[PDB]
C-alpha cells in the first residue's frame, strides 16, 4: 500500500569492525527489509551492512549519537 520507490535492504553483516574514524553517519534499514541493519556510511560515502546487536555497532551508534 506505501512507497513504490526502491529502498535498500541489507543480507550480511560486516564481519569485523570498521575502523570507527572512517565512519560519519549511520542508518537503519526500512523495517519492510527480511533483515534488521544499521548501515554505516564511511567518509569515502560507502555504505556498509553491521549487525544491530553486535556491541561494537552498538557503541559506534551510541559515539556517533553523542556528536
Ligand atoms: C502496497 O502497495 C503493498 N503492496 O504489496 C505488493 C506485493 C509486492 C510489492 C512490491
Amino acid at each position: 500500500p506505501y512507497s513504490s520507490d526502491t529502498t535498500p535492504c541489507c543480507f550480511a553483516y560486516i564481519a569485523r569492525p570498521l575502523p570507527r574514524a572512517h565512519i560519519k553517519e549511520y542508518f537503519y534499514t526500512s523495517g519492510k527489509c527480511s533483515n534488521p541493519a544499521v548501515v554505516f556510511v564511511t567518509r569515502k560515502n560507502r555504505q556498509v551492512c553491521a549487525n544491530p546487536e553486535k556491541k561494537w555497532v552498538r557503541e559506534y551508534i551510541n559515539s556517533l549519537e553523542m556528536s
